[PDB]
């Protein structure tokens, strides 16, 4: 019962702010519970601008609601990595952080639904420097992973 995360996305959205909410005081394991059943949960942060693809069981494209260049590079992004294993059904959430931030948005809430309806992904916005829904981001992973076994 292991699971492995990835962390992905563009410089400064807060992939590593992320990592830190699971990590406590570049990779961090924790047995955590999901559905009345432990599992181990390893989250990576080493995507740089590979390994990733191949090694991944889910993967969190994390852009910033006060970025919009990094929200118009999430198809790429994803198509990239869906194309590194064409035969798998690969979960994935987009990831929309910096949500406390809300007199410096970029990017609404509807759109980032709208583009993960589109793609066929998971959506969830998240505040890391607060721990705003990192929890649920994270248990939500362990969850789709289980369907895919
Ligand atoms: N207000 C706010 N600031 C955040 C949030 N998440 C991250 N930050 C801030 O955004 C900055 C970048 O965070 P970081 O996690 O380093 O981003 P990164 O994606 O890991 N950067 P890199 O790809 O270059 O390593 C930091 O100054 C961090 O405190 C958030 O949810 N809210
Ligand atoms: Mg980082």
């Amino acid at each position: 019962g292991v699971f492995k995360v990835m962390l992905v996305g563009e410089s400064g959205v807060g992939k590593s702010t992320l990592a830190g909410t699971f990590g406590g005081l570049d990779t961090y394991e924790r047995r955590i519970m999901v559905d009345k059943e432990e599992v181990t949960l390893i989250v990576y942060d080493i995507w740089e601008q590979d390994h990733c693809l191949q090694t991944g069981d889910a993967f969190l494209i994390v852009f910033s609601v006060t970025d919009r260049r990094s929200f118009s590079k999430v198809p790429e992004t994803l198509l990239r990595l869906r194309a590194g294993r064409p035969h798998h059904d690969l979960p994935v959430i987009l990831v929309g952080n910096k949500s406390d931030l809300a007199r410096s948005r970029e990017v609404s809430l509807e759109e980032g639904r709208h583009l993960a309806g589109t793609l066929s992904c998971k959506h969830i916005e998240t505040s890391a420097a607060l721990h705003h829904n990192t929890r649920e981001l994270f248990e939500g992973a362990v969850r789709q992973i289980r369907l895919r076994r």
